[PDB]
């Protein structure tokens, strides 16, 4: 009886892809002024690459929904290129002894530390696009594995906690079948989607991905506001049968 905020209506079968991700673990050591000279190469190289990474992204946001939704990922990457931001990571790691991991988090750290202090759900939930933009930045110091939910191949259902622009930018709308994740906003981002693509989805799960495992055989009804996991036969071919017959309806 999972009761969601259910998004569109549609009843869609197909395999549970869970988005599990692995905890980073960030390097506190400090180095000597003998290893300083590489963390300067790993973070400025290291530069190339996450700036060559949201720039990838960049474009699929403007190739996915179209040049209206890639001039909001365009200032991102300004933010991420601040001269600004840069000088003070560099300082750090030559003033402070601080591995670009570590220092990079101090930037980081204020700045979505700081964006919390303001009383607006504008610059607040910014808060979080900021953050989002670091994390990605630690996983290419630490050259880290991606999270590259753009690899599906076989049509399977989409489950996770809640996926940020960036994620929904990058999405593979070509084999994907339906999303559901536990966001109890009434205008969560995985929402619009599924409102501008009119396709059937559900976002107040709440706690299902810790009741689902992934390649799990899920089955999104979305007429009585209800998944089913691995029903019994006696049920699906009960619906299989009408659901179909709702097609026609």
């Amino acid at each position: 009886m999972i009761s969601g905020i259910l998004a569109s209506p549609g009843i869609a079968f197909g395999k549970a892809l869970l988005l599990k991700e692995d905890e980073i673990v960030i390097d506190r050591k400090k180095i000597s002024a003998d290893q300083v000279d590489q963390e300067v190469e790993r973070f400025l190289s290291g530069r190339a690459k996450a700036s060559a990474q949201l720039e990838t992204i960049k474009t699929k946001a403007g190739e996915t929904f179209g040049e209206e939704k890639e001039a909001i990922f365009e200032g991102h990457i300004m933010l991420l290129e601040d001269e600004e931001l840069e000088q003070e990571i560099i300082a750090l790691i030559k003033d402070k002894h601080m591995t670009a991991d570590a220092a990079a988090h101090e930037v980081i750290e204020g700045q979505a530390s700081a964006l919390e202090e303001l009383d607006d759900e504008y610059l607040k939930e910014r808060a979080a696009d900021v953050r989002d933009i670091g994390k990605r930045l630690l996983r290419n110091i630490l050259g880290l594995k991606i999270i590259d939910l753009s690899a599906i191949q076989d049509e399977v259902i989409l489950v996770a906690a809640d996926l940020t622009p960036s994620e929904t930018a990058q999405l593979n709308l070509k084999k994907v079948l339906g999303f559901i994740t536990d966001a109890g906003g009434r205008t969560s981002h995985t929402s619009i989607m599924a409102r501008s693509l009119e396709l059937p989805a559900i976002v107040g799960t709440g706690s299902v991905t810790s009741q689902v495992k992934n390649d799990d055989y899920l089955i999104l009804d979305a007429v009585n506001n209800q998944v089913y996991v691995n029903p019994t036969n006696e049920v699906i071919d009960k619906m299989r049968a009408v659901q179909e017959q709702v097609a026609s309806e």
